């Protein structure tokens, strides 16, 4: 059973900055104490990213073209943001891919799924529990299963700043969804903090469906919804050539977005 919210308010689709962030391992390639430059689908720095935030009566959660592949950041307390489905239709005409985290395991589904236009985990704001978990009512010719080890995450709504930064890059390459991750913490209040931290490859999905869109599976707050503070902001790959510096140990410490500007296109430095 799918359920649509009451009076939710249209999301303003705020403008922010990538600052440096969205760099990743383009490969598998153990590279090391060198510079090495590539085209690949990159997120050019400073470019504008959109962001979505979850607030008093906004709980943005529309449909979002991927394009070329995206980045993905979520400024987070309260583990609002839990998931994605990543499909085309976004219907059970076509074949879509969730992937969540339900607070026990992390679930990687590819369904001919039929959506909740409104997808949703819900959580009891006095009880502190998760109480309802709404994303479809009905899938069949599943072609992709996965489940984690369980664990036990606090689901509970929290006070304060924001304590995690969560960062995503997702590209369908070769006929694989590419997921790429990092974390960092933080403590702030709004925005994507300036910064930079390169996303290590988690998942190469062989899953070989048509992505064209994805919509972001979030956390509504209950005492009948409700929402807790939350954020996530979206940035669209692009075809750039970036100069990634290989540190000693292996570790991408540094990069140069060639197309910036010229002092930086100095071949590049
Ligand atoms: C998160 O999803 C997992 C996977 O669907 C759930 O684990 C399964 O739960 C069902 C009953 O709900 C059991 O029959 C299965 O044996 C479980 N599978 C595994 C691998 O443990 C889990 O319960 C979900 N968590 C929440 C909080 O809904
Ligand atoms: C999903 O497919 C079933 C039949 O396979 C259909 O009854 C249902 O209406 C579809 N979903 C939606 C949201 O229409």
């Amino acid at each position: 059973r799918c359920t649509t919210f009451d009076d939710v308010q249209a999301p303003n689709y705020t403008q922010h900055t990538s600052s440096m962030r969205g760099v990743y391992y383009p490969d598998e390639i153990f590279r090391s104490d060198t510079l090495y430059l590539t085209q690949d689908l990159f997120l050019p720095f400073y470019s504008n990213v959109t962001g979505f935030h979850t607030i008093n009566h906004t709980f943005d959660n529309p449909v979002i073209p991927f394009k070329d592949g995206i980045y993905f950041a979520a400024t987070e307390k309260s583990n609002v943001v839990r998931g994605w489905v990543f499909g085309s239709t976004m219907n059970n005409k076509s074949q879509s891919v969730i992937i969540i985290n339900n607070s026990t395991n992390v679930v990687i589904r590819a369904c001919n799924f039929e959506l909740c236009d409104n997808p949703f985990f819900a959580v009891s704001k006095p009880m502190g529990t998760q109480t309802h978990t709404m994303i479809f009512d009905n899938a069949f010719n599943c072609t992709f299963e996965y489940i984690s080890d369980a664990f036990s995450l606090d689901v509970s709504e929290k006070s304060g700043n924001f304590k995690h930064l969560r960062e995503f890059v997702f590209k369908n390459k070769d006929g694989f969804l590419y997921v790429y991750k990092g974390y960092q913490p933080i403590d702030v209040v709004r925005d994507l903090p300036s910064g930079f931290n390169t996303l290590k490859p988690i998942f190469k999905l062989p899953l070989g469906i048509n992505i064209t869109n994805f919509r972001a599976i979030l956390t509504a707050f209950s005492p009948t919804w409700g929402t807790s503070a939350a954020a996530y902001f979206v940035g669209y790959l692009k075809p750039t050539t970036f100069m990634l510096k290989y540190d000693e140990n292996g570790t991408i410490t540094d990069a140069v977005d060639c197309s910036q500007n010229p002092l930086a296109e100095l071949k590049c430095s």
